[PDB]
């Protein structure tokens, strides 16, 4: 019922100063069963909303669909609906990328609301690696 697909850009990205926004990873989340929302928690070396290169450089990522809350270490979206949500984790135009492989690790959490509080009903560890030349 609950499902999470997470994946590197299936395309090819090349290094240098990116002339447009570019998606590093796609993030798709959905459940028909009832629910209030979704959050992505960047774990490990990714804490803070980063991907990390094979060389050790940390590059910030943005979410198309979700709001970023620094003090909690998560992105979140409130959404009552049965449709897969498709989000892109991307870098902004102007971001300098290197010829290397970038890694992101996180945890997606599905929750439900109860008038005052939210409560986690499913959870999945996501992980991926995207290469550039």
């Amino acid at each position: 019922t609950f499902h999470v697909d997470f994946a590197p850009n299936t395309g090819e990205i090349f290094a240098g100063k990116q002339p447009g926004d570019v998606t590093m990873f796609t993030l798709t989340m959905g459940d028909t069963a009832p629910h209030g929302g979704w959050r992505l928690i960047p774990t490990g070396d990714s804490k803070g909303g980063y991907m990390i290169s094979a060389d050790g450089d940390y590059v910030g990522l943005y979410s198309y669909m979700m709001s970023w809350v620094g003090i909690d270490n998560n992105w979140y979206i409130n959404d009552d609906s049965p449709k897969d949500i498709k989000d892109h984790l991307y870098v902004k135009a102007g971001t300098v990328l290197k010829p290397t492989t970038y890694k992101f690790t996180g945890r997606v959490e599905e929750y439900v609301f109860n008038d005052k509080q939210s409560t986690v009903i499913n959870s999945k560890d996501v992980s991926g690696e995207v290469t550039v030349k």
